[PDB]
């Protein structure tokens, strides 16, 4: 938000996994983000399942999705995974990805009105050519880690144009660590392995609020085999770790 | 409340630990609540530190406390325990359940407004009297297991007269464990070790949010040794895992 810095003493926890990526950490009181790799910090990767923080908002701010207590039902026909196959509440389907629920939304939401939100959240690129209900996976729609840490602070400070009620409803769903000093919210993202040298993305983005203190976070990483998954958590985890944050 | 019915077979995680204590648990709603003593699930007891959840709520609708994201700051003055003497968020003053704060929301909320919300919430036996700093802590006031729930699932619900915002506001404050597959909120509660012949009582309140199914829980126990308090929520928890809701 207010500056940035590259740490690239935080490329040991890259170098020892042999992983190409990226961390972003804003702390929201000095208003200072650090990064280990300022050029890939403002590299715009497709956002697979972290655009399901958006995709939520708009579903909530266009009355497509209800409230938090609607239940996004499974018609039985089969899913991808098996994860999916059955009845989910918001929550739910954002901790289980469930990609299905959140294209139906967006087939709801509609191109003009996914557009408007998307330029009101200055969302990445905002280009969602590619089908109204693939733009995000395999489309054209591209954002950078320093954006995900921007509209995740609006977000938490309850500045995105849409209601208070409902970007409160978003932020319950996200939250995945909650102990007594700390709290996480989170989502990952995976857009596949990859074409031959074209490897996939995986992000971990969220923030953490320890004391008075919030902290921004953005993690992305080439991915070219699902066995490497775990890194996504893992390597930025390692990091909020020597930094004393969890 | 509809109906209580007793379920024998949790007795023997209290015995196991010379406990009195109840635990009252309920599915889906407080139509059809379970107990393992049906005289002692309506019995009202001080609430103790579990009174910050309306309290933070009544400090949130009448503007005492701005919004969440409301610092507490501390005066730098000695404080009961050493984990109060700092600044805290509404979610942290919960959290470490940091009386002073509360005390002070309570003296500005004052004693008419105090009693016209806890009539709203049909909170207990709504006796505030005896002191707006300390009703909830050595005073009159007494709520039983079952009207723990009830509220509890008003707010899950956001059917307290409140608004939504700050029904949502408190829910946050009040996550306590996240998981992929559930979600927890609650609080404790402790009033001392009593006198004697006469033991304090601790409480452990909240509910689980497990697939598209809501488990709303209440307990409570004579304590007379503050060596005893995690049996607060160890019994409990060993029963909710008994059940397979966590
Ligand atoms: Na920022
Ligand atoms: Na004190
Ligand atoms: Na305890």
């Amino acid at each position: 938000m207010g500056s940035i810095t590259e740490n690239t003493s935080w490329n040991k926890e890259f170098s020892a996994e042999a992983v190409n990526g990226v961390f972003v950490l804003c702390k929201s009181s000095s208003k200072s983000c650090a990064t280990n790799d300022l050029a890939r910090a403002s590299k715009e990767y497709l956002p697979a399942s972290t655009f399901k923080i958006p995709n939520a908002i708009i579903g909530l701010e266009t009355g497509v999705i209800k409230n938090e207590h609607q239940v996004f039902k499974w018609d039985g026909k089969p899913r991808a995974m098996k994860q999916w196959e059955r009845d989910l509440t918001l929550r739910g389907a954002i901790q289980v990805s469930a990609v299905p629920v959140f294209q139906q939304i967006a087939r709801e939401v509609g191109e003009v009105r996914m557009q408007k939100y998307l330029k009101k959240f200055s969302y990445g690129n905002q280009n969602i050519s590619g089908g109204i209900d693939k733009f995000w996976l395999e489309g054209q729609l591209r954002i950078s880690a320093v954006n995900q840490v921007e509209f995740l602070e609006s977000l938490y400070l309850n500045k995105l144009s849409a209601s208070k009620e409902n970007q409160l409803i978003v932020k319950e769903a996200l939250v995945t660590e909650a102990a007594p000093e700390y709290l996480v919210h989170s989502k990952t993202g995976f857009s596949g392995v990859g074409t031959e040298s074209n490897p996939g993305v995986a992000w971990w983005v969220g923030w953490v609020e320890k004391e008075t203190e919030v902290y921004f976070f953005a993690f992305n990483m080439d991915i070219d085999n699902e066995s490497k998954l775990p890194l996504r958590k893992s390597i930025p985890t390692k990091i909020m770790e020597s930094e004393g944050i969890i």
